[PDB]
């Protein structure tokens, strides 16, 4: 029973605090916007959006923080205490993390250029981590596309629009070397490059990754636009450009009759994808939340009150 007017009466502000603190983070950490999406994402797609990935370790729970898909990868957790002390000083007691994070990854798609929309509200914070859960449901950059599509639908979103559009994420953002170095030299034990990748992007990307290099360098999701919102990524998709598996599969895969019209569609008009955005981000949002008197309002996001 979520709805865009949840705070409206007892914090109005709470998405111009959220706007303010990542316009302020983004002169020095342009990667910011970015890194704040993928942490909504990764909360969702463990027991629902209820805050759980922000849990720190206990002696009873492991965080999730140590997940194969979040350790040396996930980040922005110091710009989402800031803003949750910023909202707290503003309306002490009133917001959730989950709904706190749910703000952050909408604003910093706005900044970036993509589409404005007031995300349903009312979540709670859960009382638990689950670190298993993480490793079991977060897809990894070299699923295949029915696993692609078999871990959206074990949290709920049976849609293969919810899978394309979502997968839009990687317009901006890092991505580090070795998540690629199988497509670039040895891939699925053939001792050749993935034959799906242009061949002229995959000299661009041996050079910015080596073998035998330093497989944390960074390298852009989107050559186009690197740091902006917009449809660009399925351009790039629809020439074989792609950066990693998971994303040239939805073109390229032998089960991808389904996806590809979604991926044309999205790259011919920036509303459509922008539209589509918006609607498979509200479903994504809506996964088993805590509501009413279920779960707790957390005061810091680490720690259960
Ligand atoms: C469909 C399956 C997906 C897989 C396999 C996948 C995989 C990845 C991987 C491997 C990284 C780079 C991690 C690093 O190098 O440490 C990444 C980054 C990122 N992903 Fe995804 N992702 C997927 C879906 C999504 C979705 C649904 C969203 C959001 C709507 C998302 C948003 C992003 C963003 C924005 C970044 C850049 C983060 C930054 O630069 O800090 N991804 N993803
Ligand atoms: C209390 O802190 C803030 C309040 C606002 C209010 C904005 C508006 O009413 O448009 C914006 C930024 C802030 O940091
Ligand atoms: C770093 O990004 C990710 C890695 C994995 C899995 C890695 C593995 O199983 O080794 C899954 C999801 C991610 O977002
Ligand atoms: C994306 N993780
Ligand atoms: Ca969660
Ligand atoms: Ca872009």
């Amino acid at each position: 029973q979520l709805t865009p007017t949840f705070y409206d009466n007892s914090c109005p502000n709470v998405s111009n605090i959220v706007r303010d603190t990542i316009v302020n983070e983004l002169r020095s950490d342009p990667r910011i916007a970015a890194s704040i999406l993928r942490l909504h994402f990764h909360d969702c797609f463990v027991n629902g959006c209820d805050a759980s990935i922000l849990l720190d370790n206990t002696t009873s729970f492991r965080t999730e923080k140590d997940a194969f898909g979040n350790a040396n990868s996930a980040r922005g957790f110091p710009v989402i205490d800031r803003m949750k002390a910023a909202v707290e000083s503003a309306c002490p007691r009133t917001v959730s993390c989950a709904d706190l994070l749910t703000i952050a990854a909408q604003q910093s798609v706005t900044l970036a250029g993509g589409p404005s929309w007031r995300v349903p509200l009312g979540r709670r914070d859960s009382l638990q981590a689950f670190l298993d859960l993480a490793n079991a449901n977060l897809p990894a950059p070299f699923f295949t596309l029915p696993q692609l599509k078999d871990s959206f639908r074990n949290v709920g979103l049976n849609r293969s629009s919810d899978l394309v559009a979502l997968s839009g994420g990687h317009t901006f953002g890092k991505n580090q070397c070795r998540f690629i170095m199988d497509r670039l030299y040895n891939f699925s034990n053939t001792g050749l490059p993935d034959p799906t990748l242009n061949t002229t992007y995959l000299q661009t990307l041996r050079g910015l990754c080596p073998l035998n290099g330093n497989l944390s360098a960074l390298v852009d999701f989107d050559l186009r636009t690197p740091t902006i919102f917009d449809n660009k990524y399925y351009v790039n998709l629809e020439e074989q450009k792609g950066l990693i598996q998971s994303d040239q599969e939805l073109f390229s895969s032998p089960n991808a009759t389904d996806t590809i019209p979604l991926v044309r569609s999205f790259a011919n008009s920036t509303q459509t994808f922008f539209n589509a955005f918006v609607e498979a981000m509200d479903r994504m949002g809506n996964i088993t939340p805590l509501t009413g008197t279920q779960g707790q309002i957390r005061l810091n996001c680490r720690v259960v009150n």
